[PDB]
């Protein structure tokens, strides 16, 4: 059993997604994302599942190769409303997207609590997920 | 002859996040000028910007991974984004497909510039602001 898993479109994988894990472990933290690629025709729901029911958290990279997967309100709704442990679970990092995309492609995110690669770095997104690691794991 | 803005940018965001604001700009009763304005490495920014203002009130400048990568040098950005005219900043940057990383690494002077942000501003949300600012200085 893990910290976290990031869920990411295979553009992303890289980049960004190799970039947080690598910060992340820095951190103490055990971070796994390969098996968490998401290629059209995957499940997010499958995907979130097999994360959960190993690691603490899921990332989820929003990214314009993300959201153009046309995944539906249910799928997407049910992601970020993900508990365990009595606790939110799913985490989503909005990354070199305009707000007009997340609205045509993933429009019931528009409004859903994320991190944002445009406003925090890589290192506010750690300070950011060890805050809430350290107020649900101690 | 006279525009409102012009928009400064490298060729990459041209045909999408350049036009996509010229066209909504437009369709609200500004007029755009933008083809004179792609950015290469080699230009002179000062000049670029100097020769946009002399027939337009404002000057849009799209700070995306492919600007700040033409390695701009801090005396060239913080020119740009200081530049004044009729008493007033007149260049409004716009991130766009950027992360704060990239910023602090290509372009670190830009990093706490004001500046608007396409994914936290729909176009709708900027063309609000650009025409209440256009409207105070120049109705």
């Amino acid at each position: 059993q893990y910290d976290f898993f990031i869920s990411h479109a295979s553009e992303d994988k890289d980049d960004i997604v190799r970039d947080l894990a690598e910060a992340l472990r820095n951190n103490g933290f055990e971070v796994w994302y390969d098996e968490f690629e998401l290629k059209i025709g995957d499940s997010l729901r499958k995907k979130i599942d097999y994360g959960l029911s190993n690691a603490n958290y899921g990332i989820v990279i929003i990214s314009p190769s993300f959201v153009k997967k046309n995944w539906t309100e249910y799928e997407l709704n049910g992601m970020v409303a993900r508990e365990m442990n009595g606790h939110k679970v799913i985490l989503p990092i909005w990354h070199k997207i305009t707000k007009d995309e997340v609205l045509r492609f993933s429009p019931s995110l528009a409004d859903k609590l994320a991190l944002n690669t445009s406003i925090h770095t890589i290192d506010d997104i750690v300070e950011n997920l060890k805050n809430l690691h350290h107020h649900h794991h101690h």
